[PDB]
């Protein structure tokens, strides 16, 4: 369980949890823990979602909704991602920081 | 675990998590994760429930209650649905978006 | 897991989760999920508790405390009741609706 | 799982979860569930902790922090005590009620 | 499960969960439970994080964000640390108290 974090904002509205092609050989995940508003986040309900594809029709996984006045930070426990997995802001301007741990296995290279 | 979402509102007060009859042959579920108020949701306590039937007397499963000022979004973890399962708004006007993952198994069609 | 709900208020200050004597033969439970204030609930901290008996001295299990302005609804996860189990309002006027699922096993009556 | 509750306040700043010496022969616990402010609690952040001893240097286990305006009640799930275990108010005046279930095993005395 | 707590503030912006080299021989952890603002904490969103190192590029694990007016205290359940693990305040002035239990095994020294 290496440890992972990123942000989504108007400057980084989209992101991606992707593991290196060499590293992707193993089973890799990203077990998310928390999502917290950034310093430049607007006072509105910013929504973090995932972008993927199903049956050719565009789709996304809503992850969280945050607002500094009510819910600036929430616990994203029970949410895991199998890389590659795109990140997007369904709503808001960010920065919405997403935390977690990149679960990655490594072979014996000794 | 394909990934799933819908909304309930005055325009869609009722919905249903149903898997296709061909797909229903396998064990299908919908493990819910979160429920979040929509952009057009009223500032009141909107309640999301499920509609089913027991012993011929009408019944529903209350899923969540949300309000933009207090609890616009909640985590619907530990809630799973076996399709078909109707959705309804016990109270409110919506849109109340319900998230989750449609757990579906597929046979080898190669 | 049949599904269950009730309310406690000045009209129903006390209630009971009881399974029928014929049904009680099996192991029956009521896994609670959520507790939500009713439409007629006062703007105060209404407390839901259970009534039982220990060593002959009167006792109760506090389940929840709710207020429309702060915590109108809470998740009563991890709380399970073995029938019969009385319900009472430690404080408040209700209606405080208690949700859950009545876990009940049935024999083969074919 | 017998069921347990107590309060800590200026009148009862300290308490203890202790099982009777005769009962202590078995493995006894107190799985805590919730902590809620009392009727006489002040509008400040009252902190509930445990008192014990380690390596001869005084120590305590902070359990919770509550305030009527923000967090009058919280879920103390995942917290278990092995009796005897002293209770104290790290901060506040109480009453802070602590809930739970005293898990106790009994031999066959028939 | 010995029991553990510390604080991070302008006076202690950095800390560390480290087990003694003699004690480190066994598998040691620190299962965190809660994080609560101190008496001298400013009315802003103080962020607690961990400091470590990955692939030579500096990094940290954000643990929590707290504010007395909204979220003075939160439950840090599901978070565990393998010593040594540095603590830092990503934002804020503290004191932000971090609770938990130091899980430590000891050999038979009789």
């Amino acid at each position: 369980s290496l440890i992972w974090g990123c942000e989504l904002n108007e400057q980084n509205k989209t992101f991606e949890f992707k593991v290196e092609d060499d590293e992707e050989k193993c089973e890799h995940q990203l077990a998310l823990r928390t999502v917290c508003l950034g310093d430049k986040a607007k006072d509105e309900f910013h929504i973090v979602e995932i972008v993927t594809q199903e049956e050719g029709a565009e789709k996304s996984v809503p992850i969280a909704t945050l607002k500094p006045s009510i819910l600036p930070m929430a616990t994203m426990v029970g949410i895991e991602l199998t890389p590659p997995v795109t990140f997007r802001l369904k709503a808001g301007s960010g920065p919405l920081y997403i935390s977690g741990q990149h679960v990655a296995m490594e072979e014996d290279y000794s």
